[PDB]
Protein backbone atom coordinates (compact mmCIF):
# COMPACT_ATOMS: atom_id res chain seq x y z
CA UNK A 1 0.00 0.00 0.00
CA UNK A 2 0.41 3.78 -0.25
CA UNK A 3 -0.57 7.49 0.73
CA UNK A 4 0.06 10.39 -0.38
CA UNK A 5 -1.23 13.90 1.10
CA UNK A 6 -0.77 17.52 0.15
CA UNK A 7 0.20 19.74 3.38
CA UNK A 8 -0.47 22.92 3.92
CA UNK A 9 1.34 26.33 5.56
CA UNK A 10 -1.43 27.66 8.03
CA UNK A 11 -0.40 31.04 7.16
CA UNK A 12 2.13 33.34 5.35
CA UNK A 13 4.96 32.52 7.16
CA UNK A 14 4.93 28.98 7.18
CA UNK A 15 4.53 28.79 10.86
CA UNK A 16 3.81 25.15 10.51
CA UNK A 17 1.88 23.01 8.04
CA UNK A 18 -1.47 21.22 8.41
CA UNK A 19 -2.48 17.82 6.17
CA UNK A 20 -6.12 16.62 6.15
CA UNK A 21 -6.36 13.26 8.12
CA UNK A 22 -9.51 11.06 7.93
CA UNK A 23 -10.50 9.43 11.46
CA UNK A 24 -13.30 6.88 11.96
CA UNK A 25 -16.31 5.94 10.40
CA UNK A 26 -18.19 7.66 8.99
CA UNK A 27 -14.62 9.54 8.23
CA UNK A 28 -13.92 12.88 10.23
CA UNK A 29 -11.45 15.12 8.73
CA UNK A 30 -9.48 16.70 10.56
CA UNK A 31 -6.22 18.99 9.45
CA UNK A 32 -3.39 17.68 11.44
CA UNK A 33 0.37 19.34 12.32
CA UNK A 34 2.90 15.87 11.12
CA UNK A 35 5.72 16.30 13.51
CA UNK A 36 8.33 13.61 13.16
CA UNK A 37 9.69 15.05 16.39
CA UNK A 38 7.44 13.34 18.53
CA UNK A 39 4.64 10.17 18.64
CA UNK A 40 1.70 10.91 19.30
CA UNK A 41 -1.51 11.32 17.34
CA UNK A 42 -4.00 13.45 19.43
CA UNK A 43 -6.53 15.50 18.04
CA UNK A 44 -9.01 18.27 19.73
CA UNK A 45 -12.31 16.33 20.60
CA UNK A 46 -15.79 16.18 22.16
CA UNK A 47 -13.95 15.74 25.72
CA UNK A 48 -11.74 18.86 25.00
CA UNK A 49 -12.55 21.64 27.96
CA UNK A 50 -14.84 23.71 26.02
CA UNK A 51 -13.10 26.77 27.01
CA UNK A 52 -10.06 25.50 25.60
CA UNK A 53 -11.58 24.75 21.80
CA UNK A 54 -11.57 27.89 19.82
CA UNK A 55 -12.18 27.11 15.71
CA UNK A 56 -10.56 23.61 15.22
CA UNK A 57 -12.41 21.32 14.19
CA UNK A 58 -13.13 18.03 16.68
CA UNK A 59 -13.08 14.48 17.01
CA UNK A 60 -16.47 12.95 17.84
CA UNK A 61 -15.76 9.31 18.98
CA UNK A 62 -19.33 8.76 19.60
CA UNK A 63 -20.13 9.23 16.26
CA UNK A 64 -17.91 6.67 15.21
CA UNK A 65 -19.61 3.33 14.51
CA UNK A 66 -15.54 1.89 14.62
CA UNK A 67 -14.20 3.87 17.87
CA UNK A 68 -13.31 1.98 20.66
CA UNK A 69 -12.35 3.35 23.99
CA UNK A 70 -8.93 1.68 25.05
CA UNK A 71 -9.50 1.58 28.79
CA UNK A 72 -7.69 3.18 31.14
CA UNK A 73 -5.41 4.59 28.91
CA UNK A 74 -4.19 8.18 29.30
CA UNK A 75 -1.67 10.52 27.62
CA UNK A 76 0.18 13.61 28.60
CA UNK A 77 2.81 15.78 26.18
CA UNK A 78 4.54 18.82 26.87
CA UNK A 79 6.72 20.12 23.75
CA UNK A 80 9.91 21.82 23.65
CA UNK A 81 8.26 25.23 23.17
CA UNK A 82 5.83 24.48 26.30
CA UNK A 83 3.05 23.83 24.88
CA UNK A 84 1.17 20.61 26.82
CA UNK A 85 -2.10 18.83 26.11
CA UNK A 86 -3.22 15.49 27.68
CA UNK A 87 -6.45 13.40 27.71
CA UNK A 88 -7.93 9.53 27.41
CA UNK A 89 -7.32 7.38 24.25
CA UNK A 90 -9.26 5.69 21.85
CA UNK A 91 -8.70 3.06 18.90
CA UNK A 92 -9.95 4.02 15.39
CA UNK A 93 -9.79 3.93 11.68
CA UNK A 94 -7.21 6.62 10.42
CA UNK A 95 -6.37 6.84 6.77
CA UNK A 96 -3.84 9.72 4.95
CA UNK A 97 -4.13 10.17 1.62
CA UNK A 98 -5.69 6.70 0.60
CA UNK A 99 -3.89 4.52 3.46
CA UNK A 100 -5.59 3.26 5.88
CA UNK A 101 -4.95 1.72 9.50
CA UNK A 102 -7.19 0.17 11.69
CA UNK A 103 -6.72 0.39 15.32
CA UNK A 104 -4.86 3.27 15.72
CA UNK A 105 -4.59 4.54 18.88
CA UNK A 106 -6.29 8.41 18.20
CA UNK A 107 -5.21 10.12 22.14
CA UNK A 108 -8.29 12.65 22.79
CA UNK A 109 -7.66 15.66 24.44
CA UNK A 110 -9.29 16.56 27.59
CA UNK A 111 -6.89 19.42 27.87
CA UNK A 112 -4.94 21.60 25.79
CA UNK A 113 -2.24 24.34 26.56
CA UNK A 114 -3.25 28.37 25.19
CA UNK A 115 -0.87 28.41 21.87
CA UNK A 116 -2.80 25.26 20.92
CA UNK A 117 -6.29 26.83 21.94
CA UNK A 118 -5.09 29.83 19.87
CA UNK A 119 -4.30 28.23 17.04
CA UNK A 120 -7.30 27.44 15.20
CA UNK A 121 -6.10 25.95 12.30
CA UNK A 122 -4.38 22.77 14.05
CA UNK A 123 -6.83 20.07 15.23
CA UNK A 124 -4.07 18.27 16.14
CA UNK A 125 -0.85 16.44 15.94
CA UNK A 126 0.16 13.31 14.25
CA UNK A 127 3.71 12.03 15.05
CA UNK A 128 6.62 10.33 13.03
CA UNK A 129 9.18 10.09 15.23
CA UNK A 130 10.04 6.73 17.09
CA UNK A 131 7.33 5.06 18.73
CA UNK A 132 9.48 4.77 22.16
CA UNK A 133 8.47 8.60 22.68
CA UNK A 134 5.05 7.71 22.59
CA UNK A 135 3.06 9.23 25.34
CA UNK A 136 0.36 6.43 26.48
CA UNK A 137 0.08 5.24 30.19
CA UNK A 138 0.06 1.93 30.90
CA UNK A 139 0.41 0.72 27.63
CA UNK A 140 2.67 2.90 25.00
CA UNK A 141 1.11 2.67 21.54
CA UNK A 142 2.47 2.63 17.97
CA UNK A 143 2.48 5.61 15.79
CA UNK A 144 0.84 5.82 12.43
CA UNK A 145 3.82 4.81 10.62
CA UNK A 146 4.82 2.22 12.76
CA UNK A 147 1.19 0.39 12.45
CA UNK A 148 1.43 1.26 8.71
CA UNK A 149 4.98 -0.52 7.51
CA UNK A 150 4.46 -4.12 7.54
CA UNK A 151 1.49 -3.07 5.02
CA UNK A 152 3.35 -0.25 3.15
CA UNK A 153 5.42 -1.39 -0.49
CA UNK A 154 8.68 0.67 1.04
CA UNK A 155 9.25 0.97 4.80
CA UNK A 156 9.47 5.08 4.12
CA UNK A 157 7.95 7.86 4.37
CA UNK A 158 8.68 11.53 2.90
CA UNK A 159 8.12 15.33 3.40
CA UNK A 160 8.49 17.77 0.82
CA UNK A 161 7.25 20.71 2.44
CA UNK A 162 6.72 23.94 0.23
CA UNK A 163 8.20 27.21 0.61
CA UNK A 164 4.95 29.55 0.52
CA UNK A 165 3.50 26.64 -0.66
CA UNK A 166 2.01 23.52 -0.53
CA UNK A 167 3.91 20.47 -0.40
CA UNK A 168 3.67 16.54 0.28
CA UNK A 169 3.68 13.72 2.55
CA UNK A 170 3.71 10.25 0.77
CA UNK A 171 4.25 6.74 3.01
CA UNK A 172 5.22 3.34 0.98
CA UNK A 173 7.25 4.95 -1.86
CA UNK A 174 9.70 7.73 -3.12
CA UNK A 175 8.49 9.98 -6.00
CA UNK A 176 11.76 10.23 -8.09
CA UNK A 177 9.95 13.23 -9.97
CA UNK A 178 9.81 15.29 -6.62
CA UNK A 179 13.49 15.89 -6.45
CA UNK A 180 16.55 16.60 -8.63
CA UNK A 181 20.01 14.78 -8.70
CA UNK A 182 20.66 12.41 -6.43
CA UNK A 183 19.33 11.29 -2.76
CA UNK A 184 22.32 11.30 0.07
CA UNK A 185 21.50 8.87 2.77
CA UNK A 186 22.67 9.64 6.01
CA UNK A 187 22.50 7.16 9.28
CA UNK A 188 20.02 7.95 12.21
CA UNK A 189 20.35 7.54 15.66
CA UNK A 190 17.17 6.19 17.33
CA UNK A 191 18.59 6.32 21.03
CA UNK A 192 16.53 9.69 22.07
CA UNK A 193 13.92 8.61 19.68
CA UNK A 194 14.26 10.96 17.56
CA UNK A 195 15.72 11.40 13.19
CA UNK A 196 18.90 12.10 14.75
CA UNK A 197 21.44 12.22 12.41
CA UNK A 198 24.97 14.20 12.29
CA UNK A 199 25.28 17.29 9.68
CA UNK A 200 28.93 17.50 7.77
CA UNK A 201 29.07 21.23 8.11
CA UNK A 202 28.06 24.56 6.94
CA UNK A 203 28.34 27.66 4.66
CA UNK A 204 27.20 31.18 5.14
CA UNK A 205 26.37 32.90 1.56
CA UNK A 206 29.12 32.43 -0.91
CA UNK A 207 31.18 31.76 1.93
CA UNK A 208 33.83 28.71 2.02
CA UNK A 209 32.35 25.50 3.59
CA UNK A 210 32.94 24.83 7.31
CA UNK A 211 33.55 21.38 7.40
CA UNK A 212 32.11 20.05 11.16
CA UNK A 213 29.80 17.44 12.67
CA UNK A 214 26.40 18.72 14.08
CA UNK A 215 24.34 16.05 15.67
CA UNK A 216 20.68 17.08 15.39
CA UNK A 217 16.79 16.30 14.65
CA UNK A 218 14.65 15.90 11.47
CA UNK A 219 11.61 17.55 13.25
CA UNK A 220 8.79 18.83 10.75
CA UNK A 221 7.04 20.12 13.91
CA UNK A 222 9.63 23.04 14.52
CA UNK A 223 9.37 25.50 12.53
CA UNK A 224 12.76 27.00 12.45
CA UNK A 225 16.32 26.20 12.25
CA UNK A 226 17.61 25.63 15.49
CA UNK A 227 22.04 25.35 15.61
CA UNK A 228 24.67 25.63 17.57
CA UNK A 229 25.91 28.98 19.17
CA UNK A 230 28.84 29.35 16.81
CA UNK A 231 27.02 28.63 13.85
CA UNK A 232 24.55 31.07 14.32
CA UNK A 233 26.39 33.96 14.93
CA UNK A 234 28.81 33.50 12.08
CA UNK A 235 25.35 33.44 9.85
CA UNK A 236 24.08 36.82 11.45
CA UNK A 237 26.97 38.28 11.21
CA UNK A 238 27.05 38.87 7.31
CA UNK A 239 23.51 40.82 8.10
CA UNK A 240 24.29 44.32 8.70
CA UNK A 241 22.13 45.83 11.62
CA UNK A 242 21.56 41.76 13.13
CA UNK A 243 21.21 41.12 16.69
CA UNK A 244 20.18 38.99 19.12
CA UNK A 245 17.63 40.68 21.43
CA UNK A 246 16.73 38.89 24.50
CA UNK A 247 13.18 41.00 24.75
CA UNK A 248 12.15 39.48 21.67
CA UNK A 249 13.90 35.83 22.18
CA UNK A 250 16.00 35.45 19.23
CA UNK A 251 18.02 37.20 16.41
CA UNK A 252 15.97 39.90 14.76
CA UNK A 253 17.34 41.79 11.92
CA UNK A 254 16.68 45.11 9.80
CA UNK A 255 13.26 44.12 7.39
CA UNK A 256 15.44 45.83 5.11
CA UNK A 257 18.50 43.53 4.75
CA UNK A 258 18.47 40.78 2.07
CA UNK A 259 19.05 37.65 3.69
CA UNK A 260 22.65 35.37 2.96
CA UNK A 261 21.74 31.50 1.92
CA UNK A 262 22.67 28.73 4.41
CA UNK A 263 24.10 25.53 3.14
CA UNK A 264 24.26 22.35 5.61
CA UNK A 265 26.33 18.95 4.72
CA UNK A 266 24.76 16.02 4.49
CA UNK A 267 27.54 13.28 3.89
CA UNK A 268 29.49 14.88 0.76
CA UNK A 269 25.83 16.48 -0.36
CA UNK A 270 25.03 20.16 0.20
CA UNK A 271 21.06 21.55 0.75
CA UNK A 272 21.75 25.11 0.14
CA UNK A 273 18.36 27.08 1.79
CA UNK A 274 17.50 30.14 0.19
CA UNK A 275 18.05 33.68 2.46
CA UNK A 276 14.27 34.19 1.82
CA UNK A 277 13.66 30.91 3.37
CA UNK A 278 15.89 32.89 6.88
CA UNK A 279 12.82 35.62 6.65
CA UNK A 280 10.07 35.76 9.43
CA UNK A 281 8.91 39.26 8.94
CA UNK A 282 8.27 41.68 11.24
CA UNK A 283 8.07 40.59 14.82
CA UNK A 284 5.27 43.10 15.68
CA UNK A 285 2.78 44.39 12.79
CA UNK A 286 4.30 47.26 11.64
CA UNK A 287 7.46 46.80 12.78
CA UNK A 288 10.88 47.44 10.98
CA UNK A 289 12.72 44.53 12.76
CA UNK A 290 12.70 41.27 11.78
CA UNK A 291 12.63 37.96 13.35
CA UNK A 292 15.34 35.54 11.91
CA UNK A 293 14.50 31.73 10.65
CA UNK A 294 18.01 30.82 12.18
CA UNK A 295 18.58 30.68 16.34
CA UNK A 296 20.49 29.24 18.49
CA UNK A 297 20.08 25.95 20.48
CA UNK A 298 21.80 26.53 23.08
CA UNK A 299 19.48 25.93 25.91
CA UNK A 300 17.17 24.04 23.78
CA UNK A 301 19.97 20.84 24.59
CA UNK A 302 19.20 20.16 20.78
CA UNK A 303 20.08 21.03 17.51
CA UNK A 304 16.73 21.05 15.46
CA UNK A 305 16.58 21.05 11.58
CA UNK A 306 13.14 22.47 11.30
CA UNK A 307 10.70 23.75 8.64
CA UNK A 308 13.36 25.71 7.60
CA UNK A 309 15.64 23.30 6.53
CA UNK A 310 13.49 20.61 5.63
CA UNK A 311 11.39 22.72 3.08
CA UNK A 312 14.92 23.27 1.20
CA UNK A 313 14.70 19.55 0.72
CA UNK A 314 12.97 16.35 -0.57
CA UNK A 315 13.86 14.14 2.89
CA UNK A 316 13.34 10.75 3.14
CA UNK A 317 12.19 9.23 6.44
CA UNK A 318 13.62 5.46 5.98
CA UNK A 319 12.04 3.36 8.84
CA UNK A 320 14.07 -0.19 7.71
CA UNK A 321 15.05 -1.90 10.29
CA UNK A 322 18.65 -0.07 10.56
CA UNK A 323 17.29 3.34 9.52
CA UNK A 324 18.59 6.78 7.79
CA UNK A 325 17.74 9.76 6.44
CA UNK A 326 17.85 10.93 3.19
CA UNK A 327 17.88 14.46 1.46
CA UNK A 328 17.37 15.83 -2.10
CA UNK A 329 17.64 19.39 -3.77
CA UNK A 330 14.68 19.71 -5.44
Amino acid sequence: STGSATTTPIDSLDDAYITPVQIGTPAQTLNLDFDTGSSDLWVFSSETTASEVDGQTIYTPSKSTTAKLLSGATWSISYGDGSSSSGDVYTDTVSVGGLTVTGQAVESAKKVSSSFTEDSTIDGLLGLAFSTLNTVSPTQQKTFFDNAKASLDSPVFTADLGYHAPGTYNFGFIDTTAYTGSITYTAVSTKQGFWEWTSTGYAVGSGTFKSTSIDGIADTGTTLLYLPATVVSAYWAQVSGAKSSSSVGGYVFPCSATLPSFTFGVGSARIVIPGDYIDFGPISTGSSSCFGGIQSSAGIGINIFGDVALKAAFVVFNGATTPTLGFASK
